């Protein structure tokens, strides 16, 4: 059974409320762990505590890295960097996860949260999940977004974990 975690997302410190992500392991197992393991913390370093830095409305949500806070940094469970697993899921509509990357075969711990569809993402970014519950909370968190991706408030993950 495909694994669901949670973030509990902050503004300016802030509880704004929870969304839950199924990831697809049936499909994209070793993409699906990174993602789960970094949501639990359990290899010792994750998500908890970072922030989504990049945030532009009818595009995307973006966060993941916890090292630079900036997107210029992370780093997966596997090393500093992964391959592209497979393109088989596609950039269908809001609500789908997706990694960020650098090019081929440059994946790490930054994702995406799409609020729109991306069509021209398909078999460039690895789609990996989708939003379960709270998709109205990416709305709420979008809109502290704008056009250039800066945040006009501090959105954080304050807690997340497996459910």
């Amino acid at each position: 059974v495909n694994p669901t975690v949670f973030f509990d997302i902050a503004v300016d410190g802030e509880p704004l409320g929870r969304v839950s992500f199924e990831l697809f392991a049936d499909k994209v197992p070793k993409t699906a762990e990174n993602f789960r393991a970094l949501s639990t913390g359990e290899k010792g370093f994750g998500y908890k505590g970072s922030c989504f830095h990049r945030i532009i409305p009818g595009f995307m949500c973006q966060g993941g890295d916890f090292t630079r806070h900036n997107g210029t940094g992370g780093k997966s469970i596997y090393g500093e960097k992964f391959e592209d697993e497979n393109f088989i899921l596609k950039h269908t509509g809001p609500g789908i996860l997706s990694m960020a990357n650098a090019g081929p075969n440059t994946n790490g711990s930054q994702f995406f949260i799409c609020t729109a569809k991306t069509e021209w993402l398909d078999g460039k970014h690895v789609v990996f999940g989708k939003v379960k519950e709270g998709m109205n909370i990416v709305e709420a968190m979008e809109r502290f977004g704008s056009r250039n991706g800066k945040t006009s408030k501090k959105i954080t993950i304050a807690d997340c974990g497996q459910l």
